[PDB]
Formats: C-alpha cells, sequence, structure tokens
C-alpha cells in the first residue's frame, strides 16, 4: 500500500536526477513508464547497469561525514546482483578484497549483492568492514570495538587464537537461513602494515600493524526506493583514523603512553603535553610504514586540500553542498585546516549510504 | 507595550530559580510583588546584589561554548551599577584588570556597569577585550582579528606604533554622547608573556608574546529581562587559544612555518606532519613561559577533566547539561579528552552570555 507509494516518488526523483546528469534527458519519459508497470506487476524494479554505477557515485557525493567525496566518479562499482548461493557472495568478497586493494596501489571500489525485495533480504553481512580485528576480554585482547561480532562468530563455531591482531571471518546470512555462515579469511589475500618510524628505531618494538584497505561492509546504499542492504565499499585509509583513533583511543588500542615510553618523553606532566607528542609521532610512523610499504594512504592536510576542491566543484556544477561538521574534522591539528573554519549543512540528500541495525547484540 | 510584557515573564523566572538556589523559597512572594509595582511606576527593575552575583554566577554556567565552567561558583563579582561619568567607567576597568591580573594568580571576575533602561545604552564598551593588540594592513602588521577596530580607534585619534603587539586603548561611549572616547592602557596594568621554551634556545628569535588575561568586553549579560550590555568578564587562558589559534591561524598570527623553522623541521612535506609537531612545540611553549612568569595557565587534558567533574556535579545537582560540542573540543588532540567522545545539547538556557552588534564596521 504506503510501501509502493514511497518507491515510486523516490525512483521519479532519481531517475529525473540521474539522467539530467548523464545527458539521457530525453530517455526519462520512457523509462520511468516501463517503471510504473514493472512496481505493478511486481511489486519493485530492477535498475540497469548505467544506473546504480551512477548511484553508488552519486550516494558517496552526498556522505555527509566522508572528507574523500573529490573522488567520487572514479568509484569502481563492481556488479553482482547475480549472486545466489553463500559460495557466490564468498568469491565476491574474496575478489572485492582482491580488487579493490590491487597489490597497495588501492581502487575506490564497491560490490552491489541483490537488493530487498518484499522488505526482506536476500544477503546480509554481519562484518563492520571485511577485513576487521577481533576482540576479547581478566584484560583487554584485541580490538574492544569487535567484541560483540567475535562473541557472534564465536557462537557459530569459529575461534582464533587471541592475538591482538585475529583477522574475523567473513560472516553472512543468505536468504532462507535462520542462521549465518562463516569462512576465514585467506592470508595471502589480507595486506597488513608493521608500523615503523623513519628516525625512532625503537618503534618497532610496540609491535603495532594495521591492515591496508578499509571496507565498511555493513551500510545500507539507497538508490531510488531501492534498499541495497548489503553493498560493502571501500577507499584509502586518512593516516589519522589508525594513528589517532584505532591505535590511539582509550576505547580501542590504548596506545598513546606506550608510544610515549619508546620516543623518551615522560608521562608525568598533562602541561608537557606528551599525549599530543606522542599522537603526531605515531601519526609519522602510519603514514611512513604504509608508503614505504606501497600501501595507499593520505595525511588529513592533503586530505583536506583535496576536499576544499570538492567544495569548488559542487558550486561549479550548481549543486548544494552537505557536510557534518564534527566528523569532516581531522581528530589531529583540526584548526589547521579550511574545515574547522566553516560550516556545513548537515541535511541528508538521496542516494545515500545510510545505518542498519546490528543482527548480533 | 509588548515589551514590559517579556520582561516580567524572565523575571518570575528568574527569582524563583535563584531563590530555589540560594535558600530563600520564601522570600519569592514579597520580592515578585516589589518588581511588579516597580515595572510599572519606573519600566524597569533594580537587582539587589545577591541577585546579580548569582545571576551573573549562573549565566557562566549556561555558557554553552565555555569548558571552564566548574568554577562558576568563584566567579568575584564587582558591582559598578554607581559609575556615571567617563573616568568613572576608566577607573572601573582600570581596576578590573589590576583585580583579575592579581600579580598572576588570575581571579575569574566580572566587573556590572549599569543595564539599558528602555531599551538605549548608559555605557558602550567599543573593545572586543580589555587587553588585546592591533591590527593593519603593504604586508600584514598585528592581529588581523583587530583590524576594524583599529581604525575605528585610529578615526578617532589615536595612533599605534605599528609593531606587531601595539595595545589598543579601551574605548567606551557614554549615554548623551554621538562619539567614543579613548584612554591609552597604563603598560604597568598590562601583563604580557614572552615566549620561550623549555628545551629549544632558538625559539626566543622568534619573538613571540602575548598578555596575560582574557577580558571579554563586548558580550551582553542577560539576568532576569535586564540586559547588561556592559559586563566585562574572564577566567585564565586555556593553552591552545594562544598556541593553538592565536599564534596558529593563517589568518591570525600565522606563526607555524616560522616555529618549524626554529623547531629544525622541514616544511616540505605535508606527511612529515610538520604543522602538527609545530603546534606540539609552539603549544609546550605557551604553558611552560605563562608557567615560569607566575601567569595562570590552564593545559587542554587539565580542563577537559576539570569540564568532566562539572557534566557530574550538574547532574548530582539535578540540573540538565548545555554545551556547544564544537567550541568545548580542544583545537590540538580533541580525541585524547572525553568531550570528544559524548554529545551536549545546544539549548540556550537563560541567564546568559550573548553576542551583540558591532557599533563600529
Ligand atoms: C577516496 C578515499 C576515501 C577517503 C580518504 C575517505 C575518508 C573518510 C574518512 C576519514 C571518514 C571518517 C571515518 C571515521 O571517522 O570512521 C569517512 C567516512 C565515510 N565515507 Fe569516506 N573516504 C574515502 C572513500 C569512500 C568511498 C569509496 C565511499 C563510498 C562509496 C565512502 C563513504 C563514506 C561514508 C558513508 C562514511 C561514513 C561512515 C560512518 O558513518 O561510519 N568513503 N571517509
Ligand atoms: C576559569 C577559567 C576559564 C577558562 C579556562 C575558560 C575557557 C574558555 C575557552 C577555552 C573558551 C573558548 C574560547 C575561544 O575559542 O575563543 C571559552 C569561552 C567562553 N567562556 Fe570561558 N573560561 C573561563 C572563564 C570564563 C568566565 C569567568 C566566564 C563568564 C563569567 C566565561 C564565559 C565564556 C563564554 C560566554 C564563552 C564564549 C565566548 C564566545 O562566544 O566568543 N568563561 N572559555
Ligand atoms: N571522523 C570522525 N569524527 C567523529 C567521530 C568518528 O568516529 N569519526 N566520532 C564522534 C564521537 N561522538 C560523537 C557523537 C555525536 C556528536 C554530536 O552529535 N555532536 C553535536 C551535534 C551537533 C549537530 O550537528 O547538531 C551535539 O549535539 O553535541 C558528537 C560526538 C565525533 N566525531
Ligand atoms: N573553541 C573554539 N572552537 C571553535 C571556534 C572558536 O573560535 N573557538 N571557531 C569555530 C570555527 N567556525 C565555525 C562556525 C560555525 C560552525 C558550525 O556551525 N558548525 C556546525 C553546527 C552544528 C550544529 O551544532 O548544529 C554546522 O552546521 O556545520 C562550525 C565552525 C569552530 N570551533
Ligand atoms: N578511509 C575510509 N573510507 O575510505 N574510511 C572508513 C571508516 C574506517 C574506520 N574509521 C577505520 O579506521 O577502520
Ligand atoms: N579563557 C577564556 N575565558 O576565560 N577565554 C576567552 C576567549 C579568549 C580568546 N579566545 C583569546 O584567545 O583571546
Amino acid at each position: 500500500g504506503s510501501h509502493m507509494e514511497i518507491l515510486w516518488n523516490e525512483a521519479k526523483a532519481f531517475i529525473a536526477e540521474c539522467y539530467q546528469e548523464l545527458g539521457k534527458e530525453e530517455e526519462v519519459k520512457d523509462r520511468l513508464d516501463s517503471i510504473k508497470s514493472e512496481i505493478d506487476r511486481t511489486g519493485s524494479y530492477v535498475h540497469t547497469k548505467e544506473e546504480l554505477e551512477h548511484g553508488a557515485k552519486m550516494a558517496w557525493r552526498n556522505s555527509n561525514r566522508c572528507i574523500g567525496r573529490l573522488f567520487w566518479n572514479s568509484l569502481n562499482v563492481i556488479d553482482r546482483r547475480d549472486v545466489r548461493t553463500k559460495e557466490d557472495v564468498r568469491d565476491a568478497l574474496f575478489h572485492h578484497i582482491e580488487t579493490a586493494t590491487n597489490n597497495g596501489k588501492i581502487r575506490p571500489s564497491i560490490t552491489i549483492f541483490p537488493p530487498e525485495e518484499k522488505g526482506e533480504k536476500q544477503v546480509e553481512i554481519w562484518n563492520h568492514q571485511l577485513i576487521r580485528y577481533a576482540g576479547y576480554e581478566g584484560e583487554r585482547i584485541g580490538d574492544p570495538a569487535s567484541r560483540s561480532l567475535t562473541a557472534a562468530c564465536e557462537q557459530l563455531g569459529w575461534r582464533g587464537e587471541r592475538t591482538d591482531f585475529d583477522l574475523l571471518p567473513l560472516i553472512f546470512r543468505m536468504r532462507g537461513d535462520e542462521q549465518p555462515v562463516w569462512y576465514e579469511l585467506p592470508r595471502s589475500l589480507v595486506i597488513e602494515v608493521p608500523i615503523t618510524h623513519p628516525d625512532i628505531e625503537a618503534f618497532s618494538d610496540l609491535e603495532l600493524k594495521w591492515y591496508g584497505v578499509p571496507i565498511i561492509s555493513d551500510m545500507k546504499l539507497e538508490v531510488g526506493g531501492i534498499h541495497y542492504n548489503a553493498a560493502p565499499f571501500n577507499g584509502w585509509y586518512m593516516g589519522t583514523e589508525i594513528g589517532a583513533r584505532n591505535l590511539a583511543d582509550e576505547k580501542r588500542y590504548d596506545k598513546l603512553k606506550k608510544v610515549a615510553s619508546v620516543i623518551g618523553i615522560s608521562t608525568n606532566y598533562n602541561t608537557d603535553l606528551w599525549k599530543d607528542q606522542a599522537l603526531v609521532e605515531l601519526n609519522k610512523a602510519v603514514l611512513y610504514s604504509y608508503k614505504k610499504q606501497g600501501v595507499s594512504i593520505v595525511d588529513h592536510h592533503t586530505a583536506a586540500s583535496q576536499f576544499k576542491r570538492f567544495e569548488e566543484q559542487e558550486e561549479e556544477a550548481g549543486r548544494k553542498l552537505t557536510g557534518d561538521w564534527t566528523w569532516l574534522i581531522p581528530p589531529i591539528s583540526p584548526a589547521a585546516t579550511h574545515i574547522f573554519h566553516r560550516s556545513y549543512d548537515n541535511s541528508i540528500v538521496k542516494p545515500n549510504y545510510f545505518y542498519q541495525d546490528k543482527p548480533y547484540e
């Protein structure tokens, strides 16, 4: 009833906007009639290869919390709407890691899986990221942010070595199955980068490492009323995500005191700004390490400079800019970037990527 | 008409809330009747010494953009509602600088001047801060943020030496005068701190300095419908205000490249994070310098820790916490503080301090 009404309204808005950008404004009338006939016949509609390719690109362009939006039009869209089995999903996810990694020269990619038909999912990915470390809790072992997913993987038969860097398996549920299935990640497929410093030799004693590619796999892509609940995407890392958050937060790896110890500074006084000096050296180390291994990474100053060119190009194209200031500012030296000194409209424009409820927890 | 209605409604709300906090809940009825008779007779009402003292304190407690709110109840309120002449205002402002500075052991203070009667001001302060540096523009000399006020002071007969650190004069307008008057600041009254580093001797070559006390003098204090347009206040500096903003911003003193030069690092690559390393050393230098001279200052980690205790105490007292995340987070290492990892309600609660239009410009 109301579901078929919402679907048609978002479709009219998308096709018109999409074809206007692609230079196919005359093809709107004939396509919208075919879509109306399809919604009445089946209860949904299927996007063309050109439609979802541009829809996923527009969705990136509309992502308020993303600083890397300058490269929106270079997104490599992999169409996997043909998947039917758990083996097909596994091979598609393995392929995504391989092609996106590209021996270090990271290609911004997205794999599109079959969308929701009548509100029910065809493929449901449980992983936050395709490549992520496990977390356990005695004392804290691994990534605390991965605790609930690790406990869910363990309830399914998976068991990790209990090191600080255990790779979580791929865990997803197919339509018709009550519970999900899991597959361990081949070590050859996952590129990891050991963290070293360019001047301080003792930094390697910390035995820190991180994976090369952030592949968010739990977000819903919405394109013209069609909900793609399973559509993993990736860009490359901004150094601060690893050195100022993943390895620095008290609720994550909490390495600042240990970093301060190896760089030869005291942790006695807040006034010595040891945390700040530790953050600078850890972040310098992350950028050096990824570069030395030939794995794509960007520092926060270059990323902000790239985002400035995006703001300029959006104005030149006539589109309104939307952004979330609280997320666009880097967690290290935000006032040294232009982002800090201006405001952004936090309006949600469709197509976009959205948060969806976690099946575990 | 509507002005006498707004005044009575804010007065009822304030007196009830104020006396409930002071343990004088029975005295509300008798005081509110006297206020009703006063609004009908004159068109306004006069606060008691206890009323505005607590009103200025509550106003600090409600300041969303302030991280130093833990010390709200220790505010030293100076009542100068007795001022009539320009000499009286000058002596009150000189007294404020002296008593607030307190030979370096800064006392959080506020001087209350006569409020607006029928929408018109009795005393109008033009200075953003009582102690502030001039700005001119060839090339950039001084503080760019002070350009318009400097040009307004010059149009009145004032002339500075054109150094990077010229002290602006006190500039204010009395009721009945079309234009403001100015008074040069006595050098003995203004404490300035030369910036040096604890380990790097070459830092003094930059010849950087800053004043000791930030006395905001252009904000309106609103207490129970009564608008105190002239009520200068001060706390002490948080190091980041000087080292990460005043001396670091591109639109302010823009010293990062020069700091990078004296600390021996290259400004070639964004990936070396020279800006971040420069910020850490400049900020370490600011904290050391103020401490060495015996001038009160707080680092961002200690200030955030103090603000956490404020959040706890507000909950313990039963009051709702209001805050502006965009301003509460320090511009250096925000993710190393608790402020970054939580949300705040940005609702405006009265009594408060507000922005008012600049008479110049
Ligand atoms: C070109 C490389 C890219 C860079 C440098 C970049 C960088 C970032 C950064 C720094 C964040 C914040 C991360 C955090 O704080 O957790 C972010 C968020 C986000 N990015 Fe990008 N990004 C890139 C590519 C992509 C791509 C390829 C897409 C989509 C097709 C995308 C979609 C988003 C979304 C939706 C968020 C929000 C995630 C959330 O809410 O947790 N990004 N990105
Ligand atoms: C105890 C020492 C104090 C410290 C450490 C402190 C610190 C701060 C900081 C770091 C800011 C942001 C400054 C900026 O970014 O420009 C701020 C803003 C503010 N503070 Fe406090 N503060 C203190 C005392 C006071 C006092 C005594 C009052 C009021 C009676 C007050 C009222 C405010 C207000 C209204 C703002 C906003 C100013 C604006 O919007 O420009 N502060 N404070
Ligand atoms: N890159 C990046 N930036 C981040 C986070 C991140 O993981 N990555 N995580 C965030 C930590 N947690 C929050 C969550 C919500 C809010 C928040 O909501 N703040 C304003 C919102 C103001 C507004 O826009 O309306 C407020 O109301 O207080 C602030 C910090 C902050 N910024
Ligand atoms: N200490 C401190 N913090 C600051 C500034 C400061 O001088 N001092 N100056 C600020 C620089 N300029 C702005 C002004 C407004 C906004 C702003 O408005 N941001 C959100 C507001 C979200 C919200 O709360 O609704 C937005 O809509 O984009 C952001 C930066 C930022 N933070
Ligand atoms: N850089 C990108 N997208 O390309 N980042 C996404 C979120 C990743 C998450 N912050 C992490 O550290 O794993
Ligand atoms: N620390 C306080 N209030 O006590 N600061 C107020 C604003 C001062 C302004 N940021 C400056 O640097 O001059």
